[PDB]
């Protein structure tokens, strides 16, 4: 469950948040395959509540109605078409599995659902599964409200309703079997693994019992006996009884401390600075690297949801964001996920975004196509961070340097730092309020290298900065604090 099952030499996944299946299929073929992306995290592919007040929020997809593969992203045929086309070009699909809960207990009964299935939250009736009152934790939860009230009580966090979401009785073999039926449908279609949503709200042993029911990956594309990649969403920022290490026997875990601390460092909050990153990894209190799924931001915390955190860097902070993503993609810790977002009309009042609910770009609720502009950016209000040169080229950097050790660290005691990945790549950052001009040991063979942040290697030439490495491995770097991107990255495949 710990291996991503990407093709050898592909080292990241991208979250194509709220994208339609047909657009992901095309993106696999036209971009993700040629640019070396390992795979795609898709939005939940199972039927959810259609919520009209407010109008079609992104978060309606975290309120299941059934396990029919029928959503605003597309139907089952479209989902299968996407998985097949992506696998055929060597780009994997990872499903966001919403298995802790069904919808909010106060949602009105009826057919306001993405496939028109009937459901009745008040009577605990989800006949398209089917689930009934016997399948929820009403009797097991001991809180006065029936909801989670106190995160210092690890039992209620698992047995009670997360903000009123009906909480499935995951101890029951029937419920475990209906979830495994859904997940095995997806595995047999060709999915390579799963994000397990709300894993903090599930007992480790119930997750294990569900995983024990899962198939190996589809043998038309994957070697015999391949286990689905599992990454469990556990928000563990250190101050609660539940520790994400309790989940290590099941799979990897999301390391939310990663982006929280990288954001505080890059924003220079509380006296933090990039020179402190020399011992980034477990030395910062993080999970073991081989159990970490890392990211700068995710779909929740880029808009203040989940545990939020004011330090989180997002595409709205483009310059610092590219730096943070670049540091993450160069550093060997963890398995990396890149975010890919849509723009919404963010509107802060008293420090909080009142439009944080707005769903994906749409016409009368129908999600808009992803359009591709001549310059390779996206239209229709899709941000497409994964197509920004500075991010795509660092996805490639990570592939090129895969397996090489962290070495040749330099810092100025403030915010000018650099490091190498064996003899295959080198990266230099200036987050101080003055210029960084210095000759550094790069660990690389002598030659001329294109900086893949300011430009590209194209037809035996560089379109941006060129770096000249001498016989001793040293090279001069110059980065103004006013540079568009105050970091430079070079690697074996950017050498002329
Ligand atoms: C995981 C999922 O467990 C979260 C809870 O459902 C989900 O949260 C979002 O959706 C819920 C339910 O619609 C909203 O109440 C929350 O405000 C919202 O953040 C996470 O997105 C998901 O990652
Ligand atoms: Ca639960
Ligand atoms: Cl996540």
């Amino acid at each position: 469950q710990y291996s991503p099952n990407t093709q050898q030499g592909r080292t990241s996944i991208v979250h194509l948040f709220e994208w339609r299946w047909v657009d992901i299929a095309l993106e696999c073929e036209r971009y993700l395959a040629p640019k070396g992306f390992g795979g795609v995290q898709v939005s939940p592919p199972n039927e959810n509540v259609a919520i009209y007040n407010p109008f079609r929020p992104w978060w309606e997809r975290y309120q299941p109605v059934s396990y029919k593969l029928c959503t605003r992203s597309g139907n089952e045929d479209e989902f299968r078409n996407m998985v097949t086309r992506c696998n055929n070009v060597g780009v994997r699909i990872y499903v966001d599995a919403v298995i802790n809960h069904m919808c909010g207990n106060a949602v009105s009964a009826g057919t306001s659902s993405t496939c028109g299935s009937y459901f009745n939250p008040g009577s605990r009736d989800f006949p398209a599964v089917p689930y009934s009152g016997w399948d929820f934790n009403d009797g097991k939860c001991k809180t006065g409200s029936g909801d989670i009230e106190n995160y210092n009580d690890a039992t209620q966090v698992r047995d009670c309703r997360l903000t009123g979401l009906l909480d499935l009785a995951l101890e029951k073999d029937y419920v475990r079997s209906k979830i495994a039926e859904y997940m095995n449908h997806l595995i047999d279609i060709g999915v390579a693994g799963f994000r397990l949503d709300a894993s903090k709200h599930m007992w480790p042993g119930d997750i294990k019992a569900i995983l024990d029911k899962l198939h190996n990956l589809n043998s038309n594309w994957f070697p015999a006996g391949s286990k689905p990649f599992i990454y469990q969403e556990v928000i563990d920022l250190g101050g609660e009884p539940i520790k994400s290490s309790d989940y290590f026997g099941n799979g990897r875990v999301t390391e939310f401390k990663y982006g929280a601390k990288l954001g505080t460092v890059i924003r220079k909050w509380n006296g933090e600075k990039m020179s402190y990153l020399k011992n980034w990894g477990e030395g910062w209190g993080f999970v073991p690297s081989d159990r970490a799924l890392v990211f700068v931001d995710n779909h929740d915390n880029q808009r203040g949801h989940g545990a939020g955190g004011a330090s989180i860097l997002t595409f709205w902070d483009a310059r610092l964001y590219k730096m943070a993503v670049g540091f993450m993609l160069a550093h060997p810790y963890g398995f990396t996920r890149v975010m890919s977002s849509y723009r919404w009309p963010r509107q802060f009042q008293n420090g909080n975004d009142v439009n944080d609910w707005v769903g994906p770009p749409n016409n009368n609720g129908v999600i808009k196509e992803v359009t591709i502009n001549p310059d390779t950016t996206c239209g229709n209000d899709w941000v497409c961070e994964h197509r920004w040169r500075q991010i795509r080229n660092m996805v490639i950097f990570r592939n090129v340097v895969d397996g090489q050790p962290f070495t040749n660290w330099y810092d100025n005691g403030s915010n000018q730092v650099a490091f190498g990945r064996g003899n295959r790549g080198f990266i230099v950052f200036n987050n101080d309020d003055w210029s960084f001009s210095l000759t550094l040991q790069t660990g690389l063979p002598a030659g001329t290298y294109c900086d893949v942040i300011s430009g590209d290697k194209i037809n035996g030439n560089c379109t941006g900065i060129k770096i000249y490495v001498s016989d001793d491995g040293k090279a001069h770097f110059s980065i103004s604090n006013s540079a568009e991107d105050p970091f430079i990255a070079i690697h074996a495949e950017s050498k002329l």
